[PDB]
């Protein structure tokens, strides 16, 4: 099993990186077939080539990234609760997620579902 | 598909029926087929017989349920993060999960996971 000291240490990591613009990072954090699903509902990208685009394609303006509660974490499994923060065209949005990871053996993420609708798209 | 809006309702009518200690308001709000796991990495419970245990089980002290941020719904799944409180003899403990439904097309919860481990919990 994972810890949760670990799960919550790559949560962390994750959002850092995404506030950097550390594109590698990010990727560094799953496993060669991982999945992602962002958001619930979409058709999932896998594999690290998908992933990494994914991953870059959501860097294109700054982002400003916060953890907003606890880490959950327990068996394989982490949630987690933040905002995204960013400006287009002189418009600002703030999305509100609640995204799940799963871990395998090694201790990397083999699957991200992140969980927000219209409702939790807000502005500045 | 079910809306983010009924999803929503009922999240808030769950967490209602819990402070209420309304056990037949809870169990009306799933699938006669749905699933609870609780904690995640535990057995899934399994249809009525099962959830309605695990449940009467939870309402044996007084719950205080509250949501600490919006709800998050997209697809035909939500996603909550907020506490609940009890107390015995007393001792009071605070847990803090994120807790996520899935819901059919008759727009009943057909699984629900309650994700939050140890460092999620404060007893004092
Ligand atoms: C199961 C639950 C989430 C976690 C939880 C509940 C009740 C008592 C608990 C006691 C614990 O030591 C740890 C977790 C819970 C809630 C009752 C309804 C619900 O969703």
């Amino acid at each position: 099993m994972n810890t949760p000291e670990h799960m919550t240490a790559v949560v962390q990591r994750y959002v850092a990186a995404l506030n950097a613009g550390d594109l590698d990072g990010i990727v560094a954090l799953f496993a060669d077939d991982a999945t992602v699903e962002d958001p619930v509902g979409s058709e999932p990208r896998s594999g690290t080539a998908a992933i990494r685009e994914f991953y870059a394609n959501s860097l294109k303006l700054p982002l400003a990234v916060e953890l907003t509660q606890e880490v959950r974490a327990v068996a394989n499994e982490a949630a987690f609760a933040f905002t995204v923060s960013f400006e287009y065209q002189g418009r600002k949005t703030v999305v509100a997620p609640i995204n799940h990871f799963r871990f395998n053996g090694a201790g990397k993420v083999v699957s991200m579902r992140a969980l927000f609708g219209e409702k939790n798209i807000h502005a500045g």
